[PDB]
This record gives structure tokens, sequence and C-alpha cells, in this order.
């Protein structure tokens, strides 16, 4: 399948070269997979989600996304126009308040929630969790991410936006999950992207168009935007049967575009997520 005039990041993940604008992908499109977006919530009523998104958990007075961040990330995972895996099921877990903030205890609870809640959902092709959040190093936060991964969920986490080594941030620094840095449309490391040996992969993160609250759209930047590209890619590849939750990060690294990004610090992988779709 081909989506013309796609957001640049979708085109990038199906291309061996920057500078194109059509997204190519197998029509299965992540059908039968599930992606949890652990964030500020999801505006599930947005026409872009087509009834495939729902809130399953909140730790606050509402499950609604009063911020937009979680809706944007969910849109990059699986919205019809802005999403990588256009037929996946999206589940929202609101661990961040409408200012985008959350306590680590709540974030940990949300990860353990997903590890159990997947057993209440129909995801025959597999389960992914997208965590566009983080803060300073916490062994307890890393352990929660490791549990979620161990339970059979492909965990993708943002590297962080400090232009610093991600070893000092959580859950970015957890070795067993997929830590995602950000790139721009010219294949440069995004100016804010964290780096370091703990990164597994880069995805599009600068000037990413996606869904927003109020039934709208907007373009924003962050490793928060790169992470759902990788989460959606994992769901798509799992639906194709090419990989599993336990192996998808490694598979994405195996099949990435290699050596094509600029300003990658020595010691950080030079790997850009790629769906290897041959039309």
């Amino acid at each position: 399948a081909a989506q013309t005039n796609a957001p640049w990041g979708l085109a990038r993940i199906s291309s061996t070269s920057p500078g194109t604008s059509t997204y190519y992908y197998d029509e299965s499109a992540g059908q039968g997979s599930c992606v949890y977006v652990i964030d500020t919530g999801i505006e599930a009523s947005h026409p872009e989600f087509e009834g495939r998104a729902q809130m399953v958990k909140t730790y606050y007075y509402s499950s609604r996304d009063g911020n937009g961040h979680g809706t944007h990330c969910a849109g990059t995972v699986g919205s019809r126009t802005y999403g990588v895996a256009k037929k996946t099921q999206l589940f929202g877990v609101k661990v961040l308040d409408d200012n985008g903030s959350g306590q680590y205890s709540t974030i940990i609870a949300g990860m353990d929630f997903v590890a159990s809640d997947k057993n209440n959902r129909n995801c025959p092709k597999g389960v992914v969790a997208s965590l566009s959040l983080g803060g300073g190093y916490s062994s307890s936060v890393n352990s929660a991410a490791a549990r979620l991964q161990s339970s059979g969920v492909m965990v993708a986490v943002a590297a962080g936006n400090n232009n610093a080594d991600a070893r000092n941030y959580s859950p970015a620094s957890e070795p067993s999950v997929c830590t995602v840095g950000a790139s721009d449309r010219y294949d440069r490391r995004s100016s804010f992207s964290n780096y370091g040996s703990v990164l597994d992969i880069f995805g599009p993160g600068t000037d990413i168009l996606s869904t927003w609250i109020g039934g709208s759209t907007r373009s924003i930047s962050g490793t928060s935007m790169a992470t759902p590209h990788v989460a959606g890619l994992a769901a798509y590849l799992m639906t194709l049967g090419k990989t599993t939750a336990a192996s998808a990060c490694r598979y994405i690294a195996d099949t990435a575009n290699k050596g094509d990004l600029s300003n990658i610090p020595f010691g950080t992988v030079n790997l850009l997520a790629y769906n290897n779709y041959q039309a």
C-alpha cells in the first residue's frame, strides 16, 4: 500500500533515502496487534482513530487527554493519516496529568497495569507499549519497564530531550527495553535528542505532524515523537509475523538503515528504523 503526501517520518521509515513523501507499507497495517500509549491519555473520539482507540486506565480525575501529548503520540502509532500501524488497536493509560507531569510511583503502576491488562484484551499478533516519558535515573522505574517487557510486551521508550547521555534517565537507561532517539528530515540527529550506548534505534522526531486534542492536528518535536514510530513499527512487524515482542527491538536494529545519520556521537548506534517493505 502507498499513502501519498504522508508526514515525512512515515515516508522515512519505509525508505532507504530521505527526501520522499510517500509511505509504503503492507496492507495488514498492524491488524490484530495492540499498542498501549502510556501518557497523558488519548482523545479516542478523534476521527483519525476510527473507533480503534480507547482509554483503559487513568490515575487522575479524568481519562481524557487535556494536554494533547498522548493524543499526538497515539496518532503516530496508529491514526489513519498520521500513523505507522493504521489498523492496530490503541489503548490509553493516563499516567501523566494534563500538564504532562507524573510521579514515578504512578508511572510504575501504569506499567504493571499494562503487563496484566493485556490479558484482558484480544491481541493475537502481539502487544506493544509506547512510553514517551521519563525523568532522572530510577532503578525502580527501570525495573518496572523490564517487568513489562518480560511479560511479553514490546516496550519502546523515549531516550529523552537533554542532548545528553541517556544512561542518566529512566526508563531510557533500562537495557532490556527499546530506547529511541530522534532524527530530523535531513537524517541529522535531532538537536535535543539524547544519545549513548543505551540507545537501540533512532526514529523521526523533529517536526512530526500528528493528531491533537479538539479533533485537530499539529507538528511538534521530541524523542516523544520518535518513540511511537518505533512502537507502531513493532506492531506492524509483529502482525506480519516477522518478529515477536521479545525480539522486535533487536529485529528493528537488525533491519535498520545503517550509518545514514549525521551527528551521531562515537559510541551511539547509527541505526534508523526501517520497515523493509518491498511493494
